[PDB]
């Protein structure tokens, strides 16, 4: 019956451990782009790449910012849903 | 040297973090689906049953199941947050340093 609930309480479970590995992934991210700024900062044309670490930092921009607003349209509609219930039982 | 080699290394890893957060995308749809699905589960129990203390069970079960996923979401959203701002940091003082 409504024992999707124990189902999609593993769903979560899994979801969530997904998660740490991709936080993993950010924190190792942030981790190259922190030695490379580093590398810059010794070696301080070298300005076509600079012009390259701009492009490259500007993606990561983008990604993260995708990112977000990936999480908060399903954020978003999570709120919806519990709107919707609400007004359900009241 | 060491500093072409990281380029391609880090652009490696932007390129794997994008697939992974593909599937993670994926994943924040699906649980937006079973959960639509969990609703209507719900609102066919509400239909039939007539146990007033069932029902109460049942809506505080799902009350706290959603609110689980709505902190957790909320966990994402900080985890984005914290990273794209200590970008950002990072953009900002590189530019500085190489203008
Ligand atoms: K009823």
């Amino acid at each position: 019956l409504n024992k999707l609930v124990e189902h999609i309480k593993e769903l979560l479970q899994q979801l969530n451990k997904n998660w740490h590995r991709h936080q993993g992934n950010l924190h190792d991210m942030n981790q190259q782009m922190e030695q490379l700024f580093q590398e810059f900062q010794h070696f301080m044309k070298l300005q076509n790449m600079i012009h390259e670490m701009q492009q490259f930092m500007n993606q990561v921009d983008n990604h993260l910012q995708s990112e977000s607003d990936t999480v908060h349209h399903f954020h978003n509609k999570l709120q919806e849903l519990m709107n919707n219930f609400h007004h359900l039982v009241h």
